[PDB]
C-alpha cells in the first residue's frame, strides 16, 4: 500500500516536478521560448546543469530544431513554450511531425484554470487547434496528474508511428504545489500467431519470386539493428534495394545492389524495376503519392503475380492505418519492421545468382543516370554540379555528415546527387514539405551530434522563411554550415509554370538580402561563390570552417528537376532530360517572356 | 426564371471566378506566396492590374500584413497561401485575429479531391485546424459554390463583430471549369423595440448619474461616425473618457475630459475614476482581464449606484457572447455602437456642470502622471524618453502618423507616450499580443495608407521574430519606419522575473544581430542612436527619411513599466513609480545577480 | 432539402432556436432563397468500361440501393442484363431492383445470400456494380473476394467496374478496374449502347444453372 504509493514529490511545484521527470525520461536537450504562463516552469529550470537549454528566435524555430534533433538523435524533441501566439507558432512544426513520423513533445503554458474559456489575455484553445497535427494531446488539470500525463506524452510520441504529442500547461497547475502522494507507477518511466503465420506465409511468397525488389523507408530506420537486417535480406536472397527519400542512408548506395532513390523524381531504373518486379517487400514505408505514381497503373507485375499466386506486395508496417491504405498488400505483416525481419529472415531461401533479371536492372542503370546539362565556358554553375563537388569533398573528412535542407528543386538535387550510405543522414521535411525548415533543423541536429558535419542545402527562398535563426545557431555554440542555392527564383514553382502554365511566372521571384553582409550581421561567416573557377576552393573553404558559415552559391535559373514523373502519369511514365529539348524550352521561355526569363 | 440564373461564369475556371469575385468585393489588396496547390488561382491572378499583391517572406508575415493593412483601412485583409505548410503557417495570425477582431479573409490551396483524407503530400486538415481561430471556415467542393462561398466569407468576417474566415480551394476545383448556370445573387455580394427601449432605460439612468465615466474601445473604431458620436456625448451630458489600448485614437487625448488609458498599465489616474465613477458607459470594449483588474473588486461604485436604482453599468455591445460575460450589465444595448448612440445621445439631458466630480478628475490626473526616473549624466537614453520625443517630432509632419507595436514593455510604453487623437492609429496585437507582429502590421498600414507615416516601435526580440520582412517592405515599396528599442533582453518577462522570481532571469536574454549591418543586408536605410546627445537629431533623420527606415536606439536595461496593477489586485490598488524604490531595486538587482544585471 | 436528396442521400438536421422561431422578419431577403432549387472524364471511363465488359466471358452485375434512386433505374438494368445476356445477383437493400423470377436472377448475395450468387460473383471475370458499397456483410474476407476478376484485371480482360455516385465509396473496399462518377442510372444510358449485345453464353450459363440448382434455400 505505502510500497505503491509515492510522497517524493510533495512539497514540490508542478515547475519543479516537469524538471524532475525531464531528468527520469534522459531528456539532455530542451528547445524553447519564455512567456508569462510558463515563468513557472521557467523558474524552475534556472540555471539547471541537467540538460542543455537552446533558445531561438522564433517558436517555430524551436519546434524545427527539435524535429531535427529527433531525427539525428533518435531520442524525442523537447519542446517548451508559453500560452497564445507561443504554442500556436509551433502548430507548422508539430503538421511536420504528424506528416514525418517524428516524435516531438510539445509543453505549452496556458492561462490559469481559473481563465481558460474566458477569451483571456494570450489564451489560444491549442488542445482544439492542434488536435488533427498531434497523435495525441492533453491539458493537465492538477498538479497531482502531471508526472502521469508526462509519461502518456513520451510513450505516445515514442512508440507505434512515432509523432508529435502536446502537453497544455495551466500557469496555476504549474505554481501550485503537491500536498498529496500519487501512485508511484506514474512517478517513473515506462509475436502473435497471427504475425507470425503471415511472415511464414510472405517467405514462401518470396521464394518462388524471380524479380523481387526491397522498397524500404524511413521505418527501417526506428531501429539501431535496422539497416543491418535489411542488408542481410538483400544479400541472402539477392534483391535489388530503393528508398524514399525519407529512407535514404538506410542502403548504401555504393553496393551494386543499390536502385537509388525512387518516385516523382527517383531514378527511372529504380522507376522501371518496381513496374516489373513480381514481387515488392515494402520495409517501413507508406506508398505516399510522391512515389507511387498513377496508383491504379502502379506495380503492375506484382499485382499479376498476387492474382497467380507467386508474388505480390510484403508489406512490413507498424501503423494499421497504413495498412491497406494506398494499395492491397499481399501479406500484411504488423509492427516493428526490424524485430519481424529478425523472424522472417530466417524463412527466407538463400540465393546466388539472379542472372536474367540483375541483368536487366544493370542494363537500366546504365541508361537511367541522373543526366543533365552541364556547364559551358562562361555559364553559370550548374546545381547538380554543385551537389556532386560538396557529396565529394564532405566525404574526405573523418566525420560523420548529416545533411538537413529547405524544400524545393535544391532538395531533390540533392537527394540525387548526394551518394547515401549511413543511416539518419538525411533530415527533410518529406510529408508536408515546410520550406524553412533547413536551418533549424540543422540547428537542432547539429546539438544532437556535436562532432559532425552538419550540411544545410537550402533554397534561397526557403531560407528566406527562417533566416532569423543564424543568431540562434551562434548563441547555442552549433558551427552548421548553410549553403544556399541562389537561383533567385521559387524554382521548383517555376518549373511547374514553366511546364504546365506557359511560362507564366505569377509572383514567384522573391527579392533577396545581400547574403554575405546578412551573415556578417549575424556574426557568421560568409563565403560568395560566383563562378565556375571558385567551386572547387569555395566548397573546401567552406567545409574546412571550424564556426557557423553560410555559403552562397550563384547557380544557373530556370533549370528543371529531372527525371519526372508527371502528375496522372504511371511510374515507369517519365521525363528525362535531353540536350535538344533543354535548348528548345529556353528559346521558348525567352520568347514568350520577351527575354525577361 | 432566366433573370434569376446568371450564366456569365459559365467557361472560367475557378481561378479566373476567384480573381472575378475580388474585384465584385471591391477588393484592392492581396497579401500572399504561392505553392503547388494555389496555382490555378495565381494562374488567373497573373499580372492583373486590378489589384496590388503583396509577396512576403513567409505566410506569417502575409496573415499581420493583412491584418495591418484591415485595421488601418477598415477593409478586409485578403491573404492568399498554399496548402499544408503555406496554410498552417497563418493559424497564429488567425488566432490574433480573431482575439482582436480583425476582418481577415484567408484563402488556403488544398490538394485535389481525390486526395483529401489520404495523408497527401502537402496535404494539412486546415479546416480542423483553424476551426477554433476563425469565426467561420468551409471548404469549396464545387466550382459552381465557389461564388457563394466567396460572398459568405466576406459577410461573416465583416458583420458582427468582425473576424477572421478561412476559405479551403481544393485545387481541382480551382483548375477546373464552370459548365452550369448559377443563381444570380451568388455572382453579387451583399431597431427591435426591445432594444429601443433599453436605450430609453439607459439615458434615464445616466440622466440621473453623479459620477460617470465613459469607458471605449476598438468597437467605436468601427463606424467613421463613432469617434464623432462619442465626442457629441461626452460634450453633452459632460463625461469624462479612457479608451482600452485598442480603443487609443478614438477620443482625443488633448482634451481636458480625457483619463487616458485605463488597465494593468493605464493611468492610476483612469484606474481610480473607474473605480469611483457611479455609471459606466461602455462603447464597444468586452472588459478584457488586462483593464479590469480584480474581477469581483472591479467597479465597486457603479454596482453600489446599480443595487440603489441611481446607476450601473451600460453596455454598448455588439456580440451577444460578450454581453454579461465577465461583468453584469445594468442594461445591455445590442447593435453597433455607433447607431445606438444616435438613438441614445438625444434621450441624455445636458449637462453644463459637475463641479465636484471634476475637482476629483482633474486632482486624480494632478497626483498620477506617467511618472519615471528621467536621464542622469552618462546614464542611457530611458525608453519613455525615446517615445515622447518619437510622439512629439512625428506630429510636426503634414502627414497622418499611424503606430505599430510589437509586444513587451516597449509597446506599453508607446501606448502611455504617444498623444493619441486620431482614430486607426494604433495598430497592436492586444488579444493574443503575438511578438513579431509589429514589421509586417506596419507593411500592410503603409499599403492601406500610402501617404501615412508609418512608425513600428518594436523591441528587441520582437523584431528578431520576423526581421526577415523587411525585404518585402523594399519589394513592396513601403517606406516604412522601424525604431527597435533595444534594451538586449525580452524587459517585459525580465520585468515579472524581477518582481516575482527574486531576479533569476531563467532564458529571457536572446543575443541580437548587428541592426546596421542587417539594415545595409536587406537594402534599408540604417540609424542607430547610442547616447542621449544623439537622440533629437537621430529622432529628425528617422522621420525625414523617404525610404524604408530601420533605427535602432540602445536604451536603458531593467526598468520596469509603471504604473501596474499586479494579477489579483483591485484595478484601483496600483503600484506607482518612485525614485527611491527604483534606486533600491537596482541595488538588490545587482546584489543578487554578482553585478551580471 | 438539396443536401438531403443529392450525391448520396443521407440525414441532415436543423437546429430552431425557440427566439428565431417566434421572431418576426422584418427586412427584405434573397429571392432566390425563398424557392427550392457530363464530364470528358467520366466519358472516357464508360467507353472504357464498355470495352472490358465486351471482352468478358463471365459477366455479372451486383446491383444494391443505388439504382432506387431513379425510377428509370431497373429499367436500365434490366435492359443491360437482356442486352449483354449478364446474371444478376443484388444486396438485401438492393432486393426489388431485379425481378427475382427472371432466370438471369442469382438472388441475394453474401453472408446470409445463396451460395449460387456467392460463387458466381467469386467466378466472374468482370463485375458490373451497380449503386452498391461492397460493405462487409457482402465481401466476405476481403482479400480473397472476387479472384477471378482480380486476375481479368491484371490480364487486361475484365475486373470491376464501379458505377458510383460518391467518391467517398469509390475505391473504399476494392479497387475498381474502371471508376463511373455520377448517377448510375444516367451513366447507364450512356453506357449500354456501346456495350455489344449477346445472344448465348453457352459455358457461364451452364454453370450458372447448375448452381442454383445445387443451392437452393
Ligand atoms: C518537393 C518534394 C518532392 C518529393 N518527391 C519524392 C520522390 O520522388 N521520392 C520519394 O521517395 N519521396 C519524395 N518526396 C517525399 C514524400 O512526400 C514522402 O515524404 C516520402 O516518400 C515518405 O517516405 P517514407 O514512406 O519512407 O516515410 P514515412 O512517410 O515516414 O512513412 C514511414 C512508414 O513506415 C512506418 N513505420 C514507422 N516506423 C516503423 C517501424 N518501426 N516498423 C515498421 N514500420 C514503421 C510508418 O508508420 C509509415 O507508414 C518528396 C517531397 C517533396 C517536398
Ligand atoms: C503586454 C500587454 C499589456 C496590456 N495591458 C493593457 C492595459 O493596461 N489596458 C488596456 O486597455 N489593454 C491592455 N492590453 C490589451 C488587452 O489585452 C486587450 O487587447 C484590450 O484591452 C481590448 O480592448 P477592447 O475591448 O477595446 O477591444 P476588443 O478586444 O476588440 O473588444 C471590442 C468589443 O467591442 C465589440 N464591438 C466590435 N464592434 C462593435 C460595434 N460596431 N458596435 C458595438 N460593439 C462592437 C466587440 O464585439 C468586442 O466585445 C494589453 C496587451 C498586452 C499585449
Ligand atoms: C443481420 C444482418 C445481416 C446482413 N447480411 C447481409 C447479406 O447477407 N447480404 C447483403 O447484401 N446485405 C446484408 N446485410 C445488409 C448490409 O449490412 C448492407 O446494409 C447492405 O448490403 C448494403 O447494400 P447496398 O450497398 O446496396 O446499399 P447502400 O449501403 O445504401 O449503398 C449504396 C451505394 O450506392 C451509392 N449510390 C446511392 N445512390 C446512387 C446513385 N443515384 N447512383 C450511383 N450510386 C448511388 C451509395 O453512395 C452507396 O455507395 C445484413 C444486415 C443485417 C442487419
Ligand atoms: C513555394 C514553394 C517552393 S518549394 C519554392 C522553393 O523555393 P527555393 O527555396 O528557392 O527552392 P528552389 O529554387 O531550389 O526550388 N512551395 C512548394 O513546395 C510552396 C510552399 C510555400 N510555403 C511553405 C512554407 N512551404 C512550401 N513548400
Ligand atoms: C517573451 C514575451 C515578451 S513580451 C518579450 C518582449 O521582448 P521585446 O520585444 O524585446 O520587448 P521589450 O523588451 O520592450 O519588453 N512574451 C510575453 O508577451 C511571450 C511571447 C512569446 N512568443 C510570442 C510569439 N509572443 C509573446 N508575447
Ligand atoms: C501572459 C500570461 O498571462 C496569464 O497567465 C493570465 C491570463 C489571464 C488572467 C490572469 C493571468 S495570470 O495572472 O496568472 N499571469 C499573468 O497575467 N502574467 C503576465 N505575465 C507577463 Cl510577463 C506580463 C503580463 O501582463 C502584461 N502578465
Ligand atoms: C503541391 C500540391 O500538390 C498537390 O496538389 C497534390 C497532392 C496529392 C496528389 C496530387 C496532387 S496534384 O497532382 O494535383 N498537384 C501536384 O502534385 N503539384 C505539384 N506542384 C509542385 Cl510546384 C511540385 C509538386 O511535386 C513536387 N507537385
Ligand atoms: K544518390
Ligand atoms: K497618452
Ligand atoms: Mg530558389
Ligand atoms: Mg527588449
Amino acid at each position: 500500500k505505502e510500497q505503491l504509493m509515492d510522497d517524493s514529490f510533495i512539497g514540490l511545484t508542478g515547475g519543479e516536478i516537469f524538471h524532475e521527470m525531464m531528468l527520469r525520461h534522459k531528456v539532455d536537450t530542451v528547445f524553447g521560448y519564455a512567456g508569462g504562463a510558463i515563468l513557472p516552469v521557467f523558474d524552475a529550470i534556472y540555471n539547471s546543469d541537467k540538460f542543455k537549454f537552446v533558445l531561438p528566435r522564433h517558436e517555430q524555430g524551436a519546434g524545427h530544431m527539435a524535429e531535427g534533433y529527433a531525427r539525428a538523435s533518435g531520442k524525442p524533441g523537447v519542446v517548451l513554450v508559453t500560452s497564445g501566439p507561443g504554442a500556436t507558432n509551433v502548430i507548422t512544426p508539430m503538421a511536420d511531425a504528424l506528416m514525418d513520423g517524428v516524435p516531438l513533445v510539445v509543453f505549452s503554458g496556458q492561462v490559469p484554470t481559473t481563465a481558460i474559456g474566458t477569451d483571456a489575455f494570450q489564451e489560444a484553445d491549442i488542445v482544439g487547434i492542434s488536435r488533427s497535427c498531434t497523435k495525441w494531446n492533453v491539458m493537465v488539470k492538477n498538479v497531482a496528474e502531471l508526472p502521469r500525463r508526462i509519461n502518456e506524452a513520451f510513450e505516445i510520441a515514442t512508440t507505434g508511428r512515432p509523432g508529435p504529442v502536446l502537453v497544455d500547461l495551466p500557469k496555476d497547475v504549474t505554481a501550485s504545489i503537491l500536498r498529496e502522494s500519487i501512485p508511484i507507477n506514474t512517478t517513473l518511466p515506462s509475436v502473435s500467431e497471427f504475425t507470425s503465420e503471415a511472415i511464414k506465409r510472405a517467405a514462401n511468397i518470396l521464394n518462388k519470386a524471380k524479380k523481387p525488389i526491397i522498397y524500404a523507408g524511413a521505418g527501417i530506420l526506428n531501429n539501431e539493428q535496422g539497416p543491418k537486417l535489411l542488408k542481410e535480406l538483400a544479400d541472402k536472397a539477392n534483391i535489388p534495394v530503393t528508398t524514399t527519400l525519407q529512407g535514404l542512408g538506410a542502403f548504401d548506395q555504393r553496393d551494386p545492389k543499390s536502385l537509388d532513390m525512387l518516385g516523382m523524381h527517383g531514378s527511372a531504373a529504380a522507376n522501371t524495376a518496381i513496374q516489373n518486379a513480381d514481387c515488392i517487400i515494402a520495409l517501413g514505408a507508406r506508398f505516399d503519392d510522391r512515389v507511387t505514381g498513377n496508383i491504379s497503373k502502379f506495380a503492375p507485375e506484382a499485382k499479376l503475380a498476387a492474382s497467380e499466386g507467386r508474388g505480390g506486395i510484403l508489406h512490413f508496417e507498424i501503423s494499421p492505418k497504413n495498412i491497406n491504405k494506398v494499395v492491397e498488400a499481399t501479406e500484411a505483416i504488423e509492427g516493428d519492421v526490424t524485430a519481424n525481419l529478425q523472424s522472417f529472415i530466417p524463412l527466407v531461401d538463400s540465393i546466388e545468382n539472379r542472372p536474367e533479371w540483375f541483368n536487366k536492372i544493370n542494363e537500366w542503370k546504365k541508361k537511367y543516370p541522373y543526366s543533365y546539362q552541364l556547364e559551358t565556358p562562361g555559364s553559370l554553375i550548374k546545381p547538380q554540379t554543385l551537389i556532386k563537388e560538396i557529396s565529394d569533398q564532405a566525404q574526405t573528412y573523418n566525420k560523420e555528415v548529416i545533411v538537413t535542407t529547405g524544400v524545393g528543386q535544391h532538395q531533390m538535387w540533392a537527394a540525387q546527387h548526394f551518394t547515401w550510405t549511413q543511416p539518419r543522414t538525411m533530415i527533410t521535411s518529406g510529408g508536408l514539405g515546410t520550406m524553412g525548415y533547413g536551418l533549424p533543423a540543422a540547428i537542432g541536429a547539429q546539438v544532437a551530434k556535436p562532432d559532425a558535419i552538419v550540411i544545410d542545402i537550402d533554397g534561397d527562398a526557403s531560407f528566406n522563411m527562417t533566416l532569423t535563426e543564424l543568431s540562434s545557431a551562434v548563441q547555442a555554440g552549433a558551427p552548421i554550415k548553410v549553403c544556399v542555392l541562389n537561383n533567385e527564383e521559387q524554382g521548383m514553382v517555376t518549373q511547374w509554370q514553366s511546364l504546365f502554365y506557359e511560362h507564366r511566372y505569377s509572383h514567384t521571384h522573391q527579392s533577396n538580402p545581400d547574403f554575405m553582409k546578412l551573415a556578417e550581421s549575424m556574426n557568421v561567416k560568409g563565403i560568395r561563390i560566383t563562378n565556375q573557377q571558385e567551386l572547387k576552393s569555395g566548397v573546401k573553404e567552406f567545409l574546412d570552417a571550424t564556426e557557423p558559415v553560410l555559403l552562397e552559391v550563384i547557380v544557373e535559373k530556370k533549370v528543371p528537376v529531372l527525371p519526372m514523373v508527371p502528375a496522372g502519369k504511371a511510374l515507369d511514365d517519365f521525363i528525362l532530360w535531353d540536350a535538344e529539348v533543354e535548348k528548345q524550352q529556353n528559346d521558348l521561355r525567352k520568347e514568350r517572356t520577351g527575354g525577361k526569363y
